[PDB]
């Protein structure tokens, strides 16, 4: 019932409840698309990339009403769809049901919050009970468990949800990483979802986070040149205006959460890129 799924979830802090049969429905059928695409996506512009959602579902569709509701135009998440606010199912369930309804020309990519042990402490798991079950949770863990980790739009663009990895030395070793999984503590999957640069850094530093790794814009220069890619879209911090340029432009923080989980004063934003490779910002003021 995908088309009524999408009308009631479009027809809005007011929720929309779904039956949980709908829901388990979203994640099975999604689950089974995610596994057969690739974990390392290659994709063609024009797109529209956004970064982190964190249960604003009010904002996800303000986004759709600046970038265009799908199919009007095509769309990369880079993750964190959940945790935080106070609407993650909704959030996840329009976006799982998109990429049913447009499974060629929608993509989620797994942010470190579709992971179910950090699930469990940032609020998903505490919504899934409250409103469905536990079942429900662990349905919709199994299907973050085969989310593709990274894209790369028209061999030009590397994009994922936190960065660059000392591990990472061959795209090779991102299309062997093997699904379902969970996101271990270290190495390579930990450090795509969970690395940040750092302009105070040179070369692979200690993460505050106390998870992966900083990087400086040497680390990323390097990167690019020895790839053959003119750019790295990420997200994963909040920036004050929305986007955010690193080392001189060849690396981009998305982030899509406009006044971020009520603490900070932050516009989202949203990149598109067009057939040629250039991209422009949208901005969504809080
Ligand atoms: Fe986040
Ligand atoms: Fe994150």
């Amino acid at each position: 019932n995908l088309d009524s799924i999408i009308g009631r979830l479009l027809e809005v802090g007011k929720n929309v409840q779904l039956t949980e049969n709908e829901i388990r429905g979203l994640c099975l059928k999604s689950r089974e698309i995610f596994l057969s695409q690739p974990i390392l996506l290659e994709l063609e512009a024009p797109l529209k990339i956004c970064g982190d959602i964190h249960g604003q579902y009010y904002d996800l569709l303000r986004l759709f009403e600046y970038g265009g509701f799908p199919p009007e135009s095509n769309y990369l998440f880079l993750g964190d769809y959940v945790d935080r606010g106070k609407q993650s199912l909704e959030t996840i369930c329009l976006l799982l049901a998109y990429k049913i309804k447009y499974p060629e020309n929608f993509f989620l990519l797994r942010g470190n919050h579709e992971c179910a042990s950090i699930n469990r402490i940032y609020g998903f798991y505490d919504e899934c009970k409250r409103r469905y079950n536990i079942k429900l949770w662990k349905t919709f863990t199994d299907c973050f468990n085969c989310l593709p980790i990274a894209a790369i739009v028209d061999e030009k663009i590397f994009c994922c949800h936190g960065g660059l990895s000392p591990d990472l030395q061959s795209m090779e070793q991102i299309r062997r990483i093997m699904r379902p999984t969970d996101v271990p503590d270290q190495g390579l999957l930990c450090d795509l979802l969970w690395s940040d640069p750092d302009k105070d850094v040179q070369g692979w530093g200690e993460n505050d986070r106390g998870v992966s790794f900083t990087f400086g814009a040497e680390v990323v220069a390097k990167f690019l040149h020895k790839h053959d890619l003119d750019l790295i879209c990420r997200a994963h911090q909040v920036v004050e205006d929305g986007y955010e340029f690193f080392a001189k432009r060849q690396l981009v923080t998305l982030f899509s959460a406009p006044n971020y989980c009520g603490e900070f004063d932050n516009a989202g934003a949203m990149m598109s890129v067009d057939e040629t490779l250039m991209c422009s910002f949208q901005i969504l003021k809080p």
